[PDB]
């Protein structure tokens, strides 16, 4: 099953989609130049973009820290990317009051792994009908992704993206399963799957992130979820032609 | 460092304290009955008691299975609880607003294991003052315990519990590493921790506790059904107990 | 099911037996010295005991570490230690072609982890008729124990203990599931099941006897443990024993006092 | 790091080589079979192909499975093998004093992984001079295999291959570790790094596609793999074609590509 989302179909047998932004949202202006680079490299490179950011930080080093521009005054800054760039954008929700008026800014809304069994919030972002993204619990196998599926079907909302972040490994560690994305294509009504590379992972780091966005993507994925600043942004470009050359190739082999 | 619940003292040196009660809220009639057995086979037995139940339970198994009777009857029913046997009483809490009212009633606060890094949560929590029951979640690593401490100390609470409920193995499965509950105490201040064998998992259940309360613990934490069946608890309580005071009367013995 | 090794009794409903010793013989006086020590310690608590060490370290990381005083030398050593204390001893076998030979003398012959799916080395040991110990790999759960023994059955020798050693846990690291111990009990018969408290601390050392208690708590038919007075780090300190087993004699009198059910 | 096998290039940054074969030796005539449909399939499409399998298999599921026809004849089936087809072979050996007679005729000797950390195994399987292929056993990390490694590397030899099968994650499950083909390079001397699919996996088919394409898109030397028509189950022949179609189209894009820039 394909989505539409504006001008883009996000499938699994389609040219695959590029989700990325920033951590956190700080400042409006920092906000626009971030989505500027993104736009740029992928529009050479003929990739379809969406744009990500968290308007809060939840979990924060210090009771101190920085959290972010909040809810208010993060809506702002993506209402402004959406006119300045004219692209979707996507960011998580934490609380079942904030779903409706997130909803109303952001094209897809994110459910956070450490909250996809809090049944209340699944009520509430399925309540919007806009498009869902589920991050998949790093304790949850593949062939459970079908129970949230369920609870999002029951509540009414099938516009539903599963999302790969790892699996956990011993303690403080993670191992992704190739194995993990078909068992959830095969299970879950053959709805896009992408793969977070970025929290997946923890020159090396830059080379580590490269093979195992090549191997996710080998086994035919809507779409690839990614940050940058941790991958700088020359190679962002270079990541990418060799990301796209991979996923021409798969996605013209029948299936 | 121990812990004063009225009159109880929770430490990872003292007698065991069982936290034991019911998954949900559900009804006041019932509630109450089964809270009546605890209490009558913990007194003749001695062992310090307090009574366990949700009054929100989120993550059920449907969307629309009853989630429990709510904040305030929840509140209510805890009243009752209170009056009726004189004993303590602990609940979760999942929203930074309900942090008062539920502190107000409820002698131990519980930080969800899906909440347990929510600064927010956590900042809230902190500032009732409250004994706070932190849930490890099965992600996490034992030595990330402390980091979950540190933000409670910043925020002016130091009255902690840390309970264990299993580490993820492999996928839909857990195991309990016992040697997490050392690692805890050596990191984290020797603040009481206490197993919760019900969430971690019957024969099962008593190996299991068994096992646990071997390594020295604080208190045993779990949920019955008229989960244990309520009717094996006094000869489940009796053999913990049995263990517990054999451990607990021989000092501890330090290897290099 | 119970396993007589000379004057033991050896059960999941006995009083539990020390199969105690070090990491590998060096000599004959160091061996000595250490068997009296923990020989005069386990009759004064009324402990059975069982005397361990291997005679070769067949997996070290260098073709140039120290193995110990090898085969021939190690069964001389065997001798006398069973000649002067009169106690049953147990070791390692790596190569089907020792087997009949270390069980003219060692009581018990131990199977290794990494092995377990040899099938030659099965078929060897069972056929010396001698009691086994198989160590459950790192890699194999405790309801696939079973094959294992399935395997001794079909050739022949039922005298088998399950010696719980530590599963894999990521990359690098070892926990014990104390569930399956029980699993292990309900699945191949009620075979005497032994903890393995020294490798199963492997990547801990300061954590030894709360791991030791962990698991005689689930009523266990043995402790299997190595001193020092070789390693990843975990043997114990050797005049910490008369202690150390004061704690877990203390347990394990307890948890078997108590009717199963 | 590249090895020559025969005429075969084998190196991480070199045309993928397949290897595959049957489980155990019985016959010269049913050897000869199997090894012909391989051999047509990867002719067909231009792979490089060494066959494999044991004369004397150590580990089988139960006591009185056959163990292959021995060492005298396996070798004399493995001579016929070469002789006909002209391509290189590979087989496990289990006791030391087995590993010279076998590298007389065997291009590629096999350390199973049950015995990876096996010193005199380890010594005598070196001394042979041939290429080795080291299993990685599902219990070790990708920086421990930098141990065996050296072990041989002391004991005299530095042709090796190093072998992926999966590890282990929790209860039974294996998961291949895709960042492990990376670490294993990097700490190892880019030694050429191959891919055991079968194993990895203790319809079947769709599955053993999916991960082997995911593990060639890391840049690996070659790839493990059982077909035709015991404890792991082969690949359906009738696919075998199609299968390697797929994984040739991946690795040649891919080792046509330069590795990043610094
Ligand atoms: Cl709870
Ligand atoms: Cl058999
Ligand atoms: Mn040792
Ligand atoms: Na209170």
């Amino acid at each position: 099953m394909d989505i539409k989302i504006n001008d883009i179909t996000l499938g699994n047998n389609s040219p695959f989609v590029l989700f990325g932004g920033i951590c956190v949202l700080e400042s409006l202006d920092s906000t626009l130049q971030t989505c500027a680079h993104y736009v740029e490299v992928t529009r050479k490179l003929g990739i379809p973009y969406i744009f990500k950011a968290s308007f809060d930080k939840a979990n924060r080093s210090s009771i101190h820290s920085y959290r972010g521009v909040g809810l208010e005054e993060g809506l702002k800054i993506f209402e402004k990317v959406k006119a300045e760039f004219g692209i979707p954008v996507i960011t998580d929700v934490h609380e079942p009051h904030q779903c409706q008026p997130v909803a109303e800014v952001c094209d897809v809304i994110q459910l956070p792994a450490f909250l996809a069994r809090q049944t209340d919030l699944v009520v509430a972002m399925a309540k919007t009908g806009n498009v869902v993204n589920i991050k998949k619990p790093q304790f949850l196998s593949p062939s459970q992704m079908k129970n949230i599926v369920e609870k999002f079907h029951e509540a009414g909302n099938g516009k539903l993206i599963l999302c790969e972040r790892g699996s956990s490994f011993g303690y403080d560690n993670l191992v992704v399963d190739m194995l993990g994305f078909g068992v959830m294509k095969q299970t879950c009504g053959n709805l896009p799957v992408i793969f977070d590379v970025t929290h997946s992972l923890q020159g090396g780091r830059r080379a580590q992130a490269l093979d195992l966005a090549l191997a996710g993507m080998a086994t035919r994925l809507a779409g690839l979820f990614l940050e940058s600043h941790a991958l700088p942004l020359h190679l962002l470009e270079d990541f990418l032609i060799r990301i796209k050359a991979l996923d021409d190739l798969i996605k013209s082999q029948p299936i």
